[PDB]
């Protein structure tokens, strides 16, 4: 079981160079079984989901290659059927069905085996293929879905808002006969993202980040070379590693602009910030970051993946600050490790009061969540002593290199194993 | 487009016998899909709903005769498809697809169309059949179940309580190899009904009434005769209307256990009140009723269908009443219609803040849902002068030949046919 | 009673000169309390609660005067009650109680007979006087707050964001002696205005617009000439009336970053828009809108008080579209009355599902909502015929003689007396 | 720093005879204030709180002991207040002020300072004494009340289900002039044994259980012996103690109606139950449980408080079950420390998804809530091997020595003074 052994205090500064959204890379790379064309996919991150699609798409017959680019070819898909083996360590295969349907009028993809019915993940995905005129076939550990000729436009409401469906449905109708329209779509980046790509290879797209998505079907995709979006957590995380070292730090390949609430709060924290069409800078001048009042919403307000980071930073700050969750439950569970590291803090109900210490003291911890996880990370950089966060798999897949990435920040850090 | 047109003051006093609940009879008309030997449905009110699914079993080879019960014979159905002709007025005919399948193997419901995804009705049905082992499809605008040889029992978690899919699912199981068990299960006394119905027919179920329900497959249903129990929401909408015109009224043909928090409520607004095994008796003793809080819930807590009736009541009631709703959204439509009659209330989120007053004035109303517009009758009859009820179709299809009830019990009102 | 006759269709066009808003007016006549130098507030409407806050000012002793500005001289205050009859017609009068304890160690508001114990609006501005160091007087329909010296600053946590607590807190933070944070404060450009008009008169406030509000009290405020924000809901009542007729109007007096999401909201309808330092402009080009997808939320997301208003653009509008509310409950009890006019919807929970249609037909309607209100006379003007909206006092109450405004844009429409 | 240390796994059998409720013994002993002649309380169990309001009672002028039983003699109460130095670790100490304001006429009692405001605990007992009456008194840090004569019966609405505010005015209720009603009353067993104890004291009250309850007020109570309910909370943790051991447990002095849900539960799980007058019976025959689905919810429905010790049950069951919490926001502590031991659940937002295991492993656990340490101890008996369970003073202040009860039930525990 790996773990990571920091040695701190340390002050994080440098600069740091972001990687691909995973969340983007993955529906582009469902998309682009629409391609009947060779397709380019730049900036790829080195992640465990991404070789996950690689082998699942490899298995549908499509050629793949990779690096920092992701080469595609899907000129020729001759399997339409995504097996349990292939799919049984990621959700986000269900993404292969919409793409298979609308281009070769058929597609099925394995599904777990569960235990409660109804408002399930898949769910919305299956709705929204049969709303576009998909025949949908149901045996429990499976969906199959089917079409004689193409996909049909249709006007589609949907009762709850979901990144994933959405990226099923705006894919799926690009291929459609007519207008589709989604509404109460997600509004992540990341969909704007897949949408901007699709629009490359040729698709009619408007409305992505909004809550309203247009979709003029066309006969065909072909190819081409796209950029995958800047990994915006990643980036927030980076920020924060340098404001609460009272460091200095500069974001290679981002995106300021997937960042709006984030940087503003960083502001607030009384952080010096720069930014650039491709690069984030953020300055402390040596100084201890102020505490402040965070209150997390749907895109584009305060991300809720940013949370644990910034609970962090209130930590370590001077001064009293509450970080509220207003949509999501249960969000804390790091907080008694921070607590163990000589952190002062209260849970209540849907909050977390931060009364800002001075120095952390390294502790053995651990957290399943990514972010809470990173953070731990980043709390053991600045701590008096030495940390040992155990379980760093859940960092590893959604983080390329982390350990590398801080230590050219000037962080004492050490993969190390363990029983 | 037919009206009501009332005239009052008029106390409302005497005697009424309740009508067969029609939420009990749909279920269990459906559920005799399963039996082979000829039965009995009993107490089956004449309402346009029990029309549309006779018709819809004599379609499927079911001979039905009709009286106050209901013969059915459906040792040969030999047809295993319901029509958008049969179907188009009815949601209720999603209940012939579980015994369809459970004991013929195959079986087909018209859906009719929508454009919204998620908190669809039809998806708990979809759901329970396939965890069952049944095969869904969903082409051709129909809900198409099969399975080749018996259902197979299941453990079933329900995300949400349903009382339609709890019914589809119990149903089903009763013919299915092993046992079922449902977790949370709607609790209504229609589906205890429909239970009880079931095991008259020799099938093997416990729990019902409970969040729980087990089912014992067995191999096949036989025939029987079957009492269907009374409708809880006219006798509660009789009650009120006694209690709210210092009358006296006796309810023949009832069940007081189905309506126990109903009952505790007419208590507090100062009814007297005694109860048989068949039988209710409500008391003003002349007087006027005094402010209540209502809080709806699920069964067996206040009920969302006596809501507008209460409302009423609070609105002629001594002092000032809160009615909360937590069930549905928008269920205050009678309120404004109420305040034309001289009713004075605040709406403040999901709650109506009452000022009883002594008097109601005539006034030209309208609400589309069934209980607000037997709630608008009932105001009319207790309100000085002339009252039009506009839309009445909605309590024809809800109520047995209100008006005659009402008359018997001293209104003054006349049905007008014409605009 | 006055009622509004219209005489439509009539494509709204030309100029309008948006009015101070009440809300933020308000707060700030309150706030004047503090002043010990004369004060000016210019761009002050002419409305019923700006006169109740005048009598209620010069009661207390404070030399009042109106024309287009208001006049106050708060130099010399001598009665701190605020008797029954002047709280009884309006919530705002709470507000001077901050001032008169903050300014004179003492003040009393009368308090409305009790409903439901926990839950008043009253209550968060009592805890937060509280906090600030004042001793606290209760008892039925009694508010006493008081202090011997000044208040003390101090760190408050808001469990519930309340746009009428943070005034308090604020207003009466700046006399406080030491810092007042106040945490999860209301973002309001209301509250902007305010905290502006605050630091016009010698305060120290920052913060203002975020979750977090910083006071740094002063010994006292001196005087001078301030003018109150433009009314941001006028205003887009004013841009969706051009929007609906495929006019081209243009808002003099605006305030474009108050209104970022509706702004946004009517380039979705299809809207040509262009905005300047104190100005918006919006062209149809003469053509029918777009219909669009609409989610209420906090500020400065869509603001649900703009809510009627767009459920009327996408009732006239070409396609379906719907419109979400999460923040009130029961938002929509005036669609009916759009439906009378030839409008097709459907209320489901908490949406409304718009289907727009070509022309409305004029028919007598009403709403007692002061937005749903301004939404049917809107609807007069392009419908086809005669509309007769009753009961405008409603619209009165936030409207600075609406008539006027939409006659001087081609509006065919009759204040007509009592009938 | 104390600590529990268990060698398991250990079968789990035999009898235990339950304790009295804490949560039952502290709202009697302050309503014992208002008696007139001595009162013995019997069965009250040996806990810290009970220390504190027998310090915070004598203090008064009460003349007070304690053993099975407290005595109380309120005959020469001369001081009105309860210092800061107890309610300070106290919240119960609220408790005071009712019974003081009601007898004497005046009461006080010392608050606990803090950030937050709104949605305070404290609020709703200040409303509703308001309501009784009594003038209110507030400064951050002491609420004060008082009346001139008695208290004043009122009608008064519960904003929300407070067990608290319930037993506050009903307390004072007693000795108000008329009569009083508290709609949507908190139901718990608790409220209804201090209902049954003001009776036995003369009062007159009724409803208690239900969400209404009316209290005649009286010139006076008396005295007497009154003997605490059993805790609830004490013999459910039992029950599971057996249930997931294979174990056979009778629970003396025990109150079967007061554990509907959980008996209904551990059914479901497949418990062999019995139950007298006074005792539980609950027998696993050897057998492992299945596992089940929780809901939790306000009583009688599912309790929170047996919460922790059903995901226990699950994580060793078999199968999959899943616990929703529906009353607490962070009660999820104690799976982090169960997966530690061999453990397979995830958490997925209000609900935990359980994955039983055939047996735990023993090791280092600790937990802040009463509940998850209780489990946790349960745990290390089953558990293979070693466990040390952290902080069990959290244990001691709600459980009655549960080493010797575990020990006397086969269980291998040593207490462990720490360091």
């Amino acid at each position: 079981m790996d773990k990571f052994r920091v040695q701190g205090p340390t002050r994080l500064q440098g600069e740091v160079t972001i990687s691909g959204a995973k969340n983007a890379a993955l529906p582009i790379l469902f998309a682009a079984l629409l391609a009947e064309e060779p397709v380019e996919i730049q900036n790829v991150p080195k992640l465990k989901d991404i070789d996950t699609t690689m082998k699942l798409l490899t298995q549908l017959g499509t050629k793949v290659e990779r690096x920092g680019s992701v080469w595609i070819d899907a000129s020729n898909v001759n399997n339409f059927s995504a097996p349990y083996d292939l799919v049984k360590t990621m959700r986000a295969s269900i993404w292969a069905l919409g793409p298979l349907v609308a281009r070769f009028g058929q597609g099925q993809v394995s599904l777990p085996g569960g235990c409660a019915i109804g408002a399930r993940p898949v769910d919305l995905h299956i709705f929204g293929l049969e709303k576009l005129g998909a025949e949908i076939k149901l045996e429990e550990g499976y969906v199959k879905a089917s079409v004689n000729g193409r996909l049909k436009g249709a006007h589609i409401v949907m009762d709850k808002v979901s990144v994933g469906a959405t990226v099923t449905i705006m894919s799926a109708a690009t291929l459609a006969e007519g207008t589709t329209i989604i509404e109460n779509a997600a509004r992540e980046p990341e969909i704007v993202d897949t949408a901007n790509f699709l629009v490359a290879l040729g698709a009619k797209i408007s409305g992505q980040g909004t809550d309203r998505i247009t979709i003029e079907g066309v006969e065909r995709l072909g190819g081409g070379v796209y950029r995958v979006l800047p990994d915006r957590i990643e980036t927030g995380t980076f920020l924060v590693a340098a404001a609460i070292s009272g460091g200095k730090i500069v974001c290679r390949n981002a995106q300021p602009d997937t960042l709006d609430a984030v940087l503003a709060k960083l502001r607030e924290a009384g952080a010096d910030i720069e930014t650039g069409e491709d690069w984030i800078s953020l300055d402390m001048h040596g100084k201890r970051p102020k505490a402040v009042t965070v209150r997390t919403a749907p895109h584009p307000a305060f991300p809720t993946d940013m949370q644990a980071q910034f609970t962090l930073l209130n930590l370590v700050a001077e001064g009293t600050g509450v970080i509220t969750e207003t949509i999501f439950e249960n969000r804390f569970m790091h907080v008694p490790e921070l607590i163990r590291m000589g952190a002062h803090a209260e849970i209540e109900s849907n909050t977390v009061i931060c009364h800002g210490v001075e120095k952390l003291s390294g502790a053995q911890v651990m957290a399943t969540d990514l972010r809470a996880s990173a953070s731990l990370v980043l709390a053991g950089c600045i701590a008096e002593g030495t940390t040992v966060v155990d379980r760093i798999y859940h960092i590893d897949r959604g983080y390329e290199r982390i350990e590398d990435k801080l230590r050219a920040l000037g962080a004492n850090i050490e993969r190390v194993k363990g029983e």
